[PDB]
């Protein structure tokens, strides 16, 4: 995989499209068990303007209601730790965020950070640009990077969906891969629309196609049940959500 020049790169994603049943099949996947849907909830409050306060409330909503982890910016990292010691609630710090831009050097600066800070994920935007200039080495290298500086980590990429066509979508899945994520993710929230049945459903058909481990995350949007229960039947794994509060208690009744 490091050998390969940009010609190369092109060569294996469109081997890779080829093995594809078009037109996609959508909501390939079996419902979640509603009442449990708490356990594949990433909580998240990423907003520039949020207080110490307010962070308080996601960690003690996590810890009451059992959701997978809680979701914060690096300046919040320690004291999400702290709030949450001899519970089940994992850390996940979001890296090169909202942007993608970036340099390689400082994403691997704030991942390093938040590893000695005690997080346990970390969800980093692509640099998506490159993605579409077709800069594959480049994408490649930057991903490979935090993977590296980071081994015990959960990484998941972000693709921000928004901004790319289903072509660059297979792309993106296989660099990320091949580079050792742990899941792609469709959107950070802040730049365009979020997840979709149609994007969710393509992501899952690559990941599943090739020799990897590689899960998807839907982001962006997701406010109801119903909204958590279609993604998963388009073949996510895990959810992110400001609203997961609502939706457990929606399923109460």
């Amino acid at each position: 995989m490091s050998s390969l020049n940009n010609e190369e790169w092109d060569l294996l994603i469109s081997g890779k499209k080829a093995t594809l049943q078009y037109p996609i099949p959508l909501l390939c996947y079996p419902a979640p068990e509603v009442v449990s849907i708490a356990q594949i909830i990433d909580h998240t409050q990423l907003s520039l303007s949020a207080t110490g306060s307010q962070i308080d409330v996601l960690c003690a909503e996590a810890k009451e209601y059992g959701f997978a982890t809680v979701c914060v910016r690096p300046d919040y990292v320690s004291r999400a730790v702290q709030y949450l010691q001899g519970t089940q609630v994992g850390v996940t710090c979001v890296i090169g965020f909202h942007e993608g831009t970036y340099s390689t050097d400082q994403k691997v600066s704030e991942a390093k950070r938040a590893m000695q800070n005690g997080a346990s994920e970390l969800d980093m935007v692509m640099n998506y640009p490159w993605l579409s200039e077709k800069r594959y080495t480049d994408v490649f290298q930057d991903i490979r990077a935090v993977r590296l500086a980071a081994k015990d980590a959960i990484l998941k990429v972000i693709l921000e969906t928004s901004q790319l066509t289903a072509d660059e979508i297979i792309a993106g899945c296989v660099l990320s891969s091949l580079a050792g994520a742990d899941y792609v993710k469709t959107s950070t929230g802040f730049n365009g629309p979020g997840a979709s049945i149609e994007n969710v459903s393509l992501m899952s058909a690559v990941c599943d196609s090739l020799q990897s481990e590689t899960r998807v995350k839907a982001s962006g949007g997701i406010r109801t049940i119903e909204d958590c229960v279609k993604m998963v039947r388009a073949g996510a794994e895990r959810l992110g959500a400001s609203a997961g509060v609502k939706i457990v208690n929606e399923t109460r009744l």
